[PDB]
């Protein structure tokens, strides 16, 4: 099946807990996969304009590890619940992808999660201005604008709204698309 095939692909790239004890400032992100209309999608947030870090930017759900978290995956799930109302029974964490090093002292660990079909986002407006889906296949043939660095523009055909996706967030989206969609029969 589509979902069994995605999980099987993802497991081959799982690094597990290999980098998780290193003494960094630690953040986790959740890369949330949603199946709709017979295709996989990623769920993104737009960050509230009130936030100190990166107001108004497109981001995956996530945030800084705190003492309550049993592990890095727990960080991602806690923050996702705060931001968009995703409950733990509504997500299956499938793997941990390559972590992202930034600023010399920070390590961001990305986890891919399969999202239940009955989840409906409840954006928390103190943290998130918007929540939206992009089909995974978009990231194989994105609409690129050079700003010099590459920016993706995605227009939602439901409403005509255009979102800009860039940086670590864009890079991770492409990685997930390659992992799941490469070399597939039609
Ligand atoms: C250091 O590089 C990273 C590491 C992790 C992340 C993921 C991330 O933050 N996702 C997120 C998505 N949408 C809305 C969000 O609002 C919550 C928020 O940003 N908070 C929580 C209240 N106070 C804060 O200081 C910050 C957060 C982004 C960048």
């Amino acid at each position: 099946s589509m979902l069994d095939d995605a999980k099987a692909r993802l497991r081959k790239y799982d690094i597990g807990g290999k980098y998780s004890h290193l003494p960094y400032n630690k953040y986790s992100v959740l890369l949330p996969l949603v199946a709709k209309e017979g295709k996989l999608h990623l769920l993104f947030t737009v960050r509230s304009e009130k936030l100190r870090r990166a107001p108004g930017e497109v981001c995956f759900p996530g945030g800084k590890r705190d003492p309550t978290d049993m592990d890095d995956a727990a960080t991602a799930l806690r923050e996702a619940q705060e931001e968009v109302g995703l409950r733990p029974h509504q997500v299956e964490v499938v793997c941990c992808l390559v972590p992202c090093l930034i600023d010399t002292d920070t390590l961001i660990t990305p986890f891919v999660g399969l999202i239940d079909h009955n989840f409906q986002a409840q954006p928390n407006p103190a943290e998130v201005k918007d929540v939206f889906l992009v089909p995974l296949a978009y990231f194989l043939h994105p609409q690129v604008h050079d700003q010099i660095n590459h920016i993706f523009e995605y227009t939602n055909p439901e409403d005509g709204v255009t979102y800009q996706i860039k940086g670590m967030t864009a890079n991770l989206a492409v990685l997930v698309a390659f992992i799941i969609l490469e070399k597939k029969p039609t």
